[PDB]
């Protein structure tokens, strides 16, 4: 599917069927998007929403989080699992207070330098909260791209990962980047699922190679 048709059909879908009312989409800031991205890395949206609300009520700004005791942060995280995320969350808050005056940094390199934030989470923060022109590549996005363009191979191998990032870059637009990047997460979460994807509900079904061959189970590849 040509890249301009990909982006236009995903944006047209999002306008009518996308999720726009999550709490970290209302009156968005870099801090709210970073906190939600870290909570969502390994947890389902319905479980995260009450934790996100409790964290924003107790820590309205990144400086408030930075100045709190780590034990208090770990107490409020209880139930989300994967506590290395919480330890790195507190460290990143401290890095923003210490190096950046309490204001979230707006360049790719400074965001990626934060503990617990890698290439995709950094692109997510800057595209979704400020409209900067970066693509993402979490597991939801990787599954949609690997099926639509038939990318076999384990994404654990560097050359396959590199191919998926080039494909993401190619289809991600500048105009509407915040809508597009959220829509790709929505598609992978709710429609292009690991098992038995709902292709009839997908705006890529007219150009997707996996749908044409009923071969979604091949993409992405599994570890050998
Ligand atoms: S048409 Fe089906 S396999 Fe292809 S991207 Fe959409 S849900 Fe995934």
């Amino acid at each position: 599917m040509q890249a301009s048709q990909f982006s236009a059909q995903v944006l047209d879908w999002y306008d009518k069927y996308g999720r726009k009312t999550l709490p970290w989409q209302i009156d968005k800031t870099p801090y709210k998007v970073w906190l939600s991205e870290v909570m969502l890395q390994q947890t389902q949206v319905a479980t995260v929403i009450p934790y996100f609300e409790r964290f924003m009520a107790r820590f309205p700004t990144v400086t408030d989080l930075a100045n709190a005791p780590l034990d208090e942060v770990l107490h409020l995280w209880t139930g989300l699992g994967y506590y290395a995320r919480a330890r790195n969350l507190h460290k990143a808050a401290q890095q923003v207070a210490t190096l950046h005056g309490g204001k979230f940094p707006e360049t790719f390199e400074e965001v990626a330098a934060l503990p617990g934030v890698g290439r995709s989470t950094a692109g997510a923060i800057l595209s979704l909260s400020l409209g900067k022109h970066f693509p993402i590549l979490d597991g939801n996005v990787r599954r949609v791209l690997a099926r639509c363009y038939a990318v076999s191979g384990w994404p654990g191998k560097k050359e396959v990962e590199n191919k998926l990032w080039s494909l993401s870059e190619q289809v991600t637009p500048a105009v509407g980047v915040e809508r597009f990047n959220q829509a790709m997460m929505d598609l992978g979460a709710m429609i292009c699922t690991r098992s038995k994807p709902k292709c009839s509900l997908c705006p890529l079904q007219n150009g997707c190679i996996a749908a044409a061959n009923n071969s979604w189970a091949l993409y992405p590849g599994k570890k050998p």
